């Protein structure tokens, strides 16, 4: 298994390394012959001399081509031919290439700028990931003694935490009792204590939450301090620190350093990204936060050391548990990609989309279209359609089927051979015409992007076959990673074609895709209506929900499975439609918003749920118990009573005043990121306890009858007790309470006056 390549630079020669495991062997490759190169299109060949004449001047080096040959590609469906020119050194290449670009014989160069290590994987058919090699992983945290005003990594690290297979432990300089807690001298033996037990455990991958950019860089500063040096990579390096945007990333040569932050952030969407946040929402328990005040109170102490402690090994083990989760899931992406763990799991979509068409545009000798310049890259600032989204029916219904469209987009572009090399070709002998917008796809020969999807699609579905007919559940579980992500493949390149950065640009191709969307789901819902007597419910991009009106629950399931039959040997090519589920009640307040129960009485919804920073359980109590009461009991005015006795309850404060607890995220530091509120209060009230209000930080609060402005006055639930203290009812029924349930009852014609009742 081939788990990196990097190049290091030897009097001045590039030499590749390949980072292997193999029969739970570590190795190194070297390759000093591989060649950096460009490809230049020339107006007339005899320019060649010219060019090979050319050189730069780097370093006080005289940098030139080392070599030019000619080649035959392919290059937006017309053959080209273009010169291959090969440099010593890859980093030769900026210096030279403006100037061969400056000769007036050149037209073009192209493939200028692929970083050298990721050209090295692509050329050599090379794929990171492969094969059935077990991989040893370790995470680890740090806690550090914080005081505001310092500079990052003023204070020492406190401890570090690791967690793997044999458990979790706690490395630091104080005494603490606990069993899993080991104790030495000093932070400086705490660092040489952590670098040995890497040594001697040697894993693969090291897996941090947020290590790309705080636990390395203060493990940095710290050993320099101490005059440590911080040997992790098993080539005898120091971390390696890398930008990214603004913020960095860190490498460790022969591991994979495995950030979960990244990963998780463009996974599933939390409201904020804290390692509490991510474990509660992704594995359903929760975790106790110390704050960095209180760590520093602890350690300046003798007791309450052993609760932080809990929470430095309660960093680790949840870390390593959450790596356990998302690797596998970044392993396959990295084969499918066909790069790096280590790039992938940092790289945005539209990238992995690009990276996956460079190295198949390789596999075909496909030269390859260059990244647009500036003006360029102004110039595809174009709004996109977007899908049909039909206004809905108002009210509840029942025996409602969803159903949609297998991979829309994909489907299409097969279907209709959409690809900037197709598009608008002349003397074709066989176009299909994108609808509204009039493009000609031909059809003589295949796309490239098509011929690509194609194989994805049957891969998938090949998979999926896989998945089911093995037994162990090791394996489902990696063929059915495989399978999600070919699918996010290939339904990124509809997006792709609209990316502005996109190498394989196309807007049209764009355009086209969304026009021949519309025209197949709108077509469709005309014919289940006019042939199958159904009534479209609602409907969006690439599906819609329908019932026959009066009918029982089999007879539309029996009817819907009738069309489909119906309908898909109407489509042309790979268009088709699935009975995706049976839903016996819905309600669709407005495009965009709905709700809906299935069989199982299991409620889903889309745009109605409390997205918030200020959410409490009165709350989400109170919308779940409407939507149950206009779903599974099919009884709105219930729904109605039901908020009407929890605002009257409220108000004659019968409400268990904890359920009124508001945890709210920080987005700004407390400088009025709201113009006043809760949460100016509850920071003068835990500056109380020592503790600064930070982003992140999570504050839960009960709001209290005070003087001033109603949610002026706020306390933790900690310093709450129900004597000397009521809720402000006012704030709960105006501010949590009815904004919760405002917009599904609007949709069944109630204002929030109806949703009270005083005088």
């Amino acid at each position: 298994m081939i788990l990196d390549t990097d190049y290091i630079t030897e009097d001045g020669k590039p030499v590749i390394r390949i980072f292997k495991k193999e029969n739970g062997e570590f190795k190194i490759d070297y390759d000093r012959n591989f060649e950096p190169y460009i490809y230049a299109l020339l107006k007339d060949d005899s320019a060649i001399e010219d060019v090979k004449k050319i050189t730069a001047e780097r370093h006080g080096t005289t940098v030139r081509v080392v070599r030019a040959e000619k080649v035959k590609k392919k290059f937006l469906g017309r053959p080209i031919e273009v010169w291959k020119l090969y440099f010593t050194h890859p980093q030769d290449q900026p210096a030279i290439r403006d100037k061969i670009k400056e000769h007036p014989a050149v037209v073009d160069i192209y493939e200028y700028d692929i970083p050298f290590a990721k050209r090295y994987l692509i050329d050599k058919g090379l794929i990171p990931m492969e094969g059935d090699e077990e991989l040893k992983m370790l995470a680890f945290a740090i806690a550090t003694l914080y005081h505001e005003g310092e500079e990052f990594a003023e204070g020492p690290i406190l401890m570090i935490s690791y967690a793997d297979e044999e458990g979790a432990r706690v490395i630091t300089w104080k005494n603490i009792d606990l069993p899993y807690v080991d104790v030495v001298s000093t932070e400086k033996e705490m660092i040489k204590r952590f670098l040995k037990v890497v040594k001697e455990k040697d894993p693969d991958v090291l897996i941090t939450y947020n290590g790309d950019n705080f636990d390395f860089a203060y493990l940095k500063k710290r050993s320099e301090k101490l005059g440590v040096k911080f040997i992790l990579g098993r080539e005898g390096s120091e971390p390696k620190i890398q930008r990214m945007g603004d913020r960095f990333a860190v490498e460790v040569k022969g591991r994979i350093h495995f950030d979960l932050y990244p990963v998780i952030r463009r996974t599933i969407w939390l409201p904020t990204y804290t390692l509490e946040a991510v474990y509660e929402a992704i594995f359903g328990q929760p975790k106790e936060k110390v704050y960095a005040e209180e760590i520093a109170q602890a350690w300046e102490t003798g007791e309450g050391l052993e609760r932080v402690a809990r929470y430095s090994m309660e960093d680790a083990k949840v870390t390593y548990e959450l790596g356990k989760e998302f690797f596998p899931m970044e392993a396959q992406l990295s084969r499918l990609v066909g790069q790096s763990l280590w790039d992938v799991s940092r790289s945005s979509t539209g990238n992995l989309v690009e990276w996956f068409l460079l190295r198949k545009a390789y596999e075909r000798n496909e030269l390859a279209p260059n990244k647009p310049d500036e003006r360029e890259l102004a110039r595809r600032r174009e709004s996109y359609a977007g899908g049909y989204v039909k206004e809905p029916e108002r009210g509840l219904w029942e025996n409602i089927v969803y159903l949609d469209f297998r991979s829309l987009y994909p489907s299409i572009i097969i279907t209709h051979n959409v690809s900037p090399d197709t598009l608008n070709r002349e003397g074709c002998g066989e176009y299909d015409v994108a609808p509204q917008v009039g493009h000609k796809f031909c059809k003589d020969f295949p796309g490239f992007i098509p011929s690509l999807l194609g194989p994805l699609l049957e891969e998938r579905q090949k998979v999926k076959k896989k998945m089911k007919a093995t037994i162990d559940p090791i394996e489902k579980k990696l063929l059915d990673y495989r399978q999600r992500l070919i699918g996010i493949l290939a339904n990124s390149f509809y997006g792709y074609y609209g990316y502005a950065k996109a190498r394989w640009y196309c807007k049209e191709c764009a355009e086209s895709v969304t026009a021949w969307g519309r025209q197949y789901l709108e077509t469709t819902i005309r014919e289940i209506e006019e042939k199958f007597g159904f009534k479209v419910l609602y409907a969006d991009t690439d599906g819609f929900f329908a019932t026959i009106p009066g009918a029982d629950a089999e007879t539309v399931k029996k009817k819907a499975k009738e069309f489909l039959d119906y309908i898909n040997a109407k489509l042309p090519g790979l268009l088709e439609l699935e009975y995706e589920g049976f839903y016996k009640r819905g309600f669709f307040a407005t495009k965009k918003k709905y709700a809906v129960i299935d069989e199982e009485d299991k409620i889903t919804t889309v745009g109605l749920e409390i997205v918030r920073v200020d959410w409490s359980e009165i709350a989400k109590e109170t919308q779940a118990r409407v939507l149950e009461a206009i779903l599974k009991h099919g009884d709105v005015e219930e729904a109605v009573r039901i908020v009407k006795e929890v605002t009257e309850k409220l108000s004659k404060y019968e409400v268990p005043p904890e359920k009124l607890v508001i945890y709210e995220q920080i987005t700004r530091d407390l400088k009025d990121y709201k113009a006043t509120g809760p949460h100016v209060a509850v920071a003068e009230r835990l500056a109380a306890r020592g503790i600064k209000i930070r982003p992140g930080t999570v504050i839960s609060y009960i709001v209290l009858k005070g003087s001033g402005r109603i949610g002026d006055r706020a306390i933790p639930f900690d310093e709450f007790d129900p004597a000397k203290h009521r809720y402000d009812a006012e704030y709960y029924i105006e501010n949590q309470v009815l904004p919760a349930v405002e917009r599904i009852l609007r949709a069944f014609g109630y204002r929030k006056e109806d949703l009270r009742y005083q005088k």
